[PDB]
């Protein structure tokens, strides 16, 4: 299992436009193109992204290559955040994937926020890591994904995922 073994299981595969779970405009391997209401915006900034008139449309290679650019930014990004280097830097290979995971799904501000959970990583009190990430907007909105990024964070394993 790797991160980008991880990440398709946890956001899917489409290519057509589509509403995330937050009612934003979507594509591929969980790209988010917009959180404005417009079907059109939406299309723009698709096509931008992929550089030719898409139509709402594309095909695998192109889902497959936003995915690697959205990875490669979240590990970049994390590793310029001040908060979330030295989390990153103290984690065990599994963990360190996890981490990956919050973040390309709520960006670094987002996690960065995980103040007190993120102390607790870094100390490796893992239950009570887990406990402090469950009491969250994020828990309660996407409770399985949760559950499973949770979970790798407690045991350092792939097992959620198998
Ligand atoms: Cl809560
Ligand atoms: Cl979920």
């Amino acid at each position: 299992m790797n991160i980008f073994e991880m990440l398709r299981i946890d956001e899917g595969l489409r290519l057509k436009i589509y509403k995330d779970t937050e009612g934003y405009y979507t594509i591929g391997i969980g790209h988010l193109l917009t959180k404005s209401p417009s079907l059109n915006a939406a299309k723009s900034e698709l096509d931008k992204a992929i550089g030719r008139n898409c139509n709402g449309v594309i095909t695998k290679d192109e889902a497959e290559k936003l995915f690697n650019q959205d990875v490669d930014a979240a590990v970049r990004g994390i590793l310029r955040n001040a908060k979330l280097k030295p989390v990153y830097d103290s984690l065990d290979a599994v963990r360190r994937c996890a981490l990956i995971n919050m973040v390309f799904q709520m960006g670094e501000t987002g996690v960065a926020g995980f103040t007190n959970s993120l102390r607790m990583l870094q100390q490796k009190r893992w239950d009570e890591a887990a406990m402090n990430l469950a009491k969250s907007r994020w828990y309660n909105q996407t409770p399985n994904r949760a559950k499973r990024v949770i979970t790798t964070f407690r045991t350092g394993t792939w097992d959620a995922y198998k």
